[PDB]
Formats: structure tokens, C-alpha cells, sequence
């Protein structure tokens, strides 16, 4: 009965090597006082064809900037720092199995179904340690509730 | 007990790289008043060997025109203008894992069972955003009631 | 429990003879992410004396844009191209038994309880055939979640 | 379940003085074999402003080519010749109250609720005595099975 | 189970101003020995656009010749003397609010249902006070049992 | 609920002495996706006075060609190279006792009650053996459900 | 308690680009009367490195020689001309996911469990349309009642 | 209820062509007295595009020096010299389906949820054996009670 609306949030972004790299998923700003409550990403990381794109999408207040200092880098494992700062509720890894040359362009889906919503002061997160520097579209319809 | 008929309708569509694109799946026309209850649809897009197909496979009344105005570019997400207008029942990608120059043709079948049909007046799409010029000759077998 | 707000806005139409024209009621733009639970709508059309105006309710997502290829003329009919797109839910008409030259001044209200709300990606439409120009001045209080 | 379509026919007839004249709602021809479940029809009669309108609506196989031979003038009553072969599931009578030269318009509407539908070998007629000149625009939308 | 038959019977009557004047609504004289269940009259007057035409339904037996000594001019009552003599079964009034000099034609339809019968020693009568010469062409739908 | 339409269709046939011959029945083309349920099938047969006529009523799904290579000569039996091709659901024999040269005019009548129907693709067959050349006039009602 | 026999046949077939080409798996003939009641069958096809192998596998009686004119080209549609003809039971798709010329050698296995058997008048078959001139060695265990 | 805390260690491992190697899985040594309950092991082994690491997760107490001669080479099998020693709880396999000398970068990821702990006495082991060079950057998030 609570008022739905699934709004559309791209972001791109270029990336470095070993660069654990983290974007908050949330709507578009002109939307304050939300409340997400599903959220569907479709990345599709144009990225080198020998490497892979391990992802975490975790649910967190207080909004991280920097990553490497919460989540180690060559797999996204949250250090003990921030352990209970930040909660895991989605896991994933793209690995690029082409040519040698030829980048390819794979994408990695998740239909996160988030328990008791996401308000607009909690913070989704979708962060991702790559092995080369890739071409990140990821993209996202979220379910929020106003 | 209702006269069902099951059909088959292909549409041949070569389209360019980034070219979000939907065909409306329906019967050849010589059958109007229809219901369509089933599909089972079989794209074998022919596409480079780098690159990826992300299909949607949505029911929507009011026949789309524009196509980038409705679905978002590097993932099919349902843009908020025409988010109750559009109702996604199929997802999927199909990724080319092969090799530099070689261009692979890989197939994408789905067994769409529609709740309470589509009649004449909607219309059941499948919409695709390729990364190259595709060679798509997607047929479908609609299970029409009529 | 959910936040109701009980919004007016007003709609001033001059419309010709034989114009079957629609307004989306609505807010005002400044709440978006609403959700349209109850509509009273209180058009107070001054008219010619002899002539009627028939009026018509309808839930329809996708905003129609031209009347006359979505509504018949004389009554509003629903044309068979656009049948399951728009979705009745009021009807009515006002005669207007007057005299020979002093133009009338006849209200229609209307208390439309709409099941399961219409959000903002929805449209509430009134679309009226008329028989002469009229002056309607349609206003309505909506019962919006937001 | 059975696959429902709203179709929309109109008829136009400007009949005389005492004709007692009855058209015949069906879809448009391009569909046979249909079964007529539900009709909304709305005639919107413009007329002289002191005569009425009276309408029957009939449901009878065998259709009625003189109209005269088997409903009475002043108003329609089914003459016992085809007493058990025409069936009345509808009436009304639509007066006007208006001026002494200024012709009114004015409309009736009718859901008729077919029981058991009305096939394309029966016959539903809607049938009117006038008492002026009239301009009758009859549309209907017919709610057939195919 | 008894064999019924809906005839027809029409009878016109101009009468002057204050003439409280009667019809016995029965089946045309070749069906004798007849029994009337249900009457479906509609009697449609063309009258002076300011009076009223105030009708009676009244089962009775012993056939009344002089009206005005059995019913009260002004209003149709059942006078003391003819009190139990006559039972009423249907009332009802036809007001003309139209124009100065225009004569309009307004109908009134009753669909009586006579309990346990109504014979052919019996007599069925509509009764009317009109008030100004009026021009009734009553007939009715009589549901007789022979 | 379904509507269903009971269409005619006839088929002359002279045929020779020892012709199996069979011949579809179904509806005239115009009606196309259909469902056969009922047919009341009815041949008159003009033969020669000392003769049979020996016929199956036969549903199969892909139509046959050549008869004689499905069904033996002198009576018709269902070859075992197409013996679950073809399924027997009407059996009969019309013999000729008459005269030495008078020709009989003969006639077999049928009510197939054709169990879960016989769609458009499906082909039901009435096919005959007879003894002398016969003048057939085979036609037949069917029930279908457009 | 039937006796079960298990009995294996192979069947080369070196097939052309676009062939739609089908293979009745059956026993080798010297066992007429069977009733196939399992089938594994395991066709290895050598391939071209870059394309794709649809098979479909489908029971039906009367045996098709034509097959382009039952199966649509690009991937295996059942066509409504021998829609209720083609029952299919089985499906799959091979894809070739290799090198530049070096031609793949893929299987694809399948083991189909038919209800209520197969006898030797109905036909199993496999059917399957490539994209290059595949090498298939397809064999199969049939699991006959003889 | 009892204190839990997620720790992560990384272990950074280049090993050689057939080197059995196995790599403890426990906390940094400053938490002694530990209880492991549940282990995320993402470990992303850069190797060569031909080969594949079969990797082994195994809880034993008495910490094992030597590997070669507890698992078998080609693939990790538990030798009976230490059959009972050694607890598998946790398999898997990487293959490297690449190129012809552009080495891939693969990652295994592994949830183990110890039953009843593994104390700081037992040893939880992640062994693996390659197939060529390979860069295992090898980490995980263990689960301890202290």
C-alpha cells in the first residue's frame, strides 16, 4: 500500500588495474527521504579479456570514502575495521574468459531484495575489485518507496 | 476446452552496436483477435565474439515507438516515464566467449508462460541492447487461443 | 497510517463543438511520487442550452496524447485499438434543458474511489465530448499518499 | 478465459416523424463468429424539443427486415406475431425538455448484460419511435467473445 | 406450465381538459375467457407544455361507465362510494415543464403485476385527470393466460 | 461458454467401383482455427442396386494422400504403416437392396461426438469403399467453437 | 515384467550449413514391433569453432521427409501446418565456444523418457539445424519392450 | 551469544608446475585461543590460460609439514597414511579456459561453515594442486569466536 516507485540510476565508470572501486546505488537526488527496498544492477564492464571483476554489494550506514581501507583488494573481504560497519548482502565475480586481444564485454545482473528497506541515510553500496582497467555502465532500477 | 493454436511468426533483424531494439512478438496478422498464452522464442543472433545481447521480454500495452526513450542503453532497465506502462516477465544475456575475428552465433531460448494472456491489444516485446551489429533472426511460437 | 494529502487543482478549458478533449487531473507538479486514492472532481462546465456534455473516466498508463484516435466522437466509446490501454472507471453525462439563448451553467460531480491507488506514472484522465463550446472549469481534490 | 474483445460500431441515422426504425449493434463485418457478451451503447439523439424517444432493446433470432410489422408505432410493444420470437432485455425513453425552436441533444446509455451471449446468428436490435425528426449517432462497444 | 400470450392492444383517446376518463386495458375481444397475469402499458400523451396528466392503475370487477362519480376530479381518488368497489394497483403522474405554446409528448410506462390474475369478468382500468385536452395513444402489452 | 457455430459444408463425389476415397470434412476455409466438436455427418449415396457402400469416420493428424495405401480395398481397414496415424471414431454400411437395374438412392446419417475436439491441423476423414460407381453428396454439420 | 531390451544404434550424417536435418532413432530394423519406452541418445558432432547445433526431439506418427517444410530454419519452431502432428519432448542447444579454425567436437546427451512408450508405427526422431557442416556420429540406446 | 569477530588474512603464494601446496587458513597470530566457525575463502589465482588448480579445504589437526606426502599429485586425494588424519570439508577445481599465452586470472570463492569450530589447536588447510605457475593471492574471512 506504500506509495512504490522504481526509479533508473546509471553510472559509469572508468577504472584502474587494482582499483577496489565502490558506487552508491541510490535514486537521483531529486528524490530525498526514499526508502530502497529492491534494487536491480546490471553492470556490464567492457574489461580486458584474460581478467576478472570480483563484485560485493553491501548494505552500510555511514558512507565509505575510502575503499582499500574497508575492503581488501585482490577479494572483496571487509577488514575487521569495519566489520560490523558494513553488511554483505550480495556477492558476485565476472571472469573474462575471450581472447588475447579482443576486449570483452560482460555484465554481471543481481536482483538484491532488501530486507526492511534501505533509507536515504543508509547507504547501498556496489564495490568491485577489477584486474585491469575496465569500462563500468553499471546501471540500476530501484524499488523505493516514495 | 478454448481452441488453442500454436504459431510461428520469425523477424529478421540486423541491428547496430548500440541500437537498443524491440520486436513486438504476435501472429502474422492474418490472425486478429487473439490471446497469446505461451511463447517459446529462440533468438540465434549471430554477433561478434566479444560482446554481449541483454534481452528483456516485456509486456506493455500501447505499442512502443521509441525505443531508448522507454528502456535504458547499456542495460535493459525500465526507464521510470514508463515504469507501470511496462512489465518485464523475461530477462537474460547472452554473452560471445570466442575468438578475435571469428564471429560467433549463439541462441537464446525462453518458454515465456504469460498469466492470463496478451491479447491483441497489448503487446508482448522483446527488447535487446547488443554491443555490436547483431544478425538476430529471432522466431518465436506463440500459443494463441484463437 | 500512510501520509494522505487532500490537493486541489483546477482546470480551465474553452473547448468547441464537437472536441472530445481530455485533462490529466493531477497535483501540481510540485509533489511528484504521488499516489491517487480518491479523486473528487467537480467540473462546473457553462454550456449552451440545448446541448450535453458526456463525460468519461478513465485509468490509463502511457499518456494519451490525441483524443479523437483513442475515444469515438458522438459518445465516449473506447476504440478497440486502444481497449485494454485505458480502463473506465467513471461515466456521465449533463444535459443542459434551458432556454433559446441563456447558456446554462450545469456541474457533474464525481467521488471516484480508485482500487489500489494511481500513481504518478499512471494517468487519471477526464476526457468530455461536448455539443457546443463550453467553459469548463473542472476542478478536483485529490486523495494523494504523498 | 475465453479471449474478450471491445469492439466500437456506430450507426448513423437521422430517421422522420412516426419511424419506428431499429438497427442492428454487431461488430464491424471483419469479425465473424462472434458472442456478443455485454454491450454499452450510447445513443446521442439530437431532436426536436418537445418530442421523446423511445427505445427498446431487443434480442431475436431471424433478423427483422420491416420494423413496422413487428413493433407498435406509439411505442414499441412487441405485436404478438413475433411475440415469442423477439426477446426485450432493454427499454427506456429519452424526453425532451427543452425550448420552443432550439433543437436539444440528448443522449441515452445502456450496459446491457447479455445472459448466456448473443452469437452472430442472433440478432440484437435496438429499436426507437420517434415523434420528431431525429438525428440519431447510435455507437455501442460490444464485449464479443472473439 | 399454463399457455401464456403477450398481445397487444392499443387505444387512442383525445380527451379535453378536466375529463377524468378511463380505458379498460384488455385483450382485443377474439380472446375470450382470458386471464391478465402482467400489463405492460406505456401511454404516451402529446399535452400542453405546462399541465400534468395524473393516471391510475385500478383492478375492478363491475365495469364503471361514469369516471367522475367514481374518481375525484382533481387527483385521482377512489370516492367512498366505489371505495372497496375498486382497487388500486398502480398510480403515477406526468408533468410537461416544457415551453409557452409547444405541446409536448411525454410517456409514462408501467409494468403492473397483477397478483392471482386479473379474468375476463374482472376489469383492468387506466384512469386519467388530465388537465388540458391531451391526445393519449395508450396501448398496452397485456400477458394473458389463453 | 465457448462460441461455438455450426457451419454446413457438402462435397459431391462420383467415384468409381473399387475407390476408397476419402474426403474432409471441415469447415469452408473462411473459418479458419477452428475446433471440430460435433459433426452430423449425411450422405446420400445415388449407387447401383446390388452394391455397398462400406465407410469409416477416421480423425488423423497429417493428411493423407493416396487412401488405398492407408486403407485396405474391400473394407476399410486401417493398415498397420499407418495404424496409430489414423484412429477410427465412426463405422458403418450402406447396402443396396433394390432392384435389378433401378438405381438406389441410399443415405447413412452420423452424430460424431468427437472427444476433445479436432482443431484446424487435425484432419477428420470420412472415407468409403464401395462396389460400384456412387454419386455421393457427403455433407456435413459441424460444431465448431469460432 | 515386459521384456525390456536395450539395444544401440548409430547414425553418421555429415550435414551442410543451414540443413535442417532429422534422424529417426529407432532399432535396427531386425526387431520390428518394439515400443521404445527410454532413449539415451549422445550424438558427438565435430563443428566449426563458431557456431551452433539445435536440436529438438520429437515424437510424431506418419514420418516426415521433408523437414524445412515441418521445422523452421534458424532454430527448431514447430510450423502450425504440423503443429498437433509434432509432439516434442525434447530440446537442447550445443554452441561452439573455440578457436579461430580449429574445429570443436562437442555432445550433447540427453536422455529422454517417453510416456507411455513409442511403438514402431509412431516415429522419434531427432531433428537439428546447424550453422556450419557439422560431422554428427549420433547414437543411441533405445530401451524397446522387444 | 558468544563474542564473534570476522578476521581476514591474505596469504600471497607463487608456486610452481605440480607443487601440492597448501596454505593454513586461521587468524594473524595477535588472537590466540580462537574458535573457527565459518571461513570465506576467496582466493584469485593468476595462472597460466591451459592449466587448472584443484584445490582441496580440509580441517586436521596435527599440522601437516609436508604435502606431497599426505595428497596424492594430479589431483588432491587424501593418502591413507593420513586418512583419518584429514577431514575434507570443502572441494573444488579452476580451469583456465583462455588463450594461447595470455594468462587468465581466475578466482575460487568458498563459504565453509564448520561444524562444531575448529579450534586454534586443529588447522584448517586450503591445499591445492596446479598445473603450471601460478600467483595465488589467497584470503579469507574467518569467523572466530574470540
Amino acid at each position: 500500500a506504500v506509495p512504490t516507485t522504481r526509479v533508473v540510476v546509471h553510472q559509469s565508470a572508468v577504472l584502474k588495474k587494482d582499483d577496489v572501486s565502490g558506487s552508491e546505488i541510490k535514486p537521483e537526488g531529486d528524490v530525498a527521504r526514499y526508502k530502497i527496498r529492491k534494487v536491480m544492477l546490471s553492470c556490464t564492464l567492457r574489461m580486458r579479456p584474460g581478467e576478472l571483476v570480483n563484485y560485493l554489494i553491501v548494505k552500510c550506514s555511514s558512507p565509505i570514502v575510502n575503499w582499500s581501507a574497508a575492503f581488501t583488494a585482490p577479494a572483496l573481504m571487509v577488514k575487521e575495521s569495519c566489520q560490523d560497519m558494513i553488511t554483505i548482502i550480495g556477492k558476485g565475480k565476472v571472469e573474462s574468459n575471450g581472447v588475447a586481444g579482443s576486449d570483452c564485454t560482460k555484465s554481471f545482473n543481481k536482483f538484491i531484495r532488501l530486507g526492511a528497506g534501505i533509507s536515504q541515510t543508509q547507504h547501498l553500496y556496489v564495490v568491485m575489485y577489477t584486474s585491469e582497467a575496465v569500462k563500468t555502465v553499471l546501471e540500476h532500477r530501484v524499488y523505493i518507496e516514495v
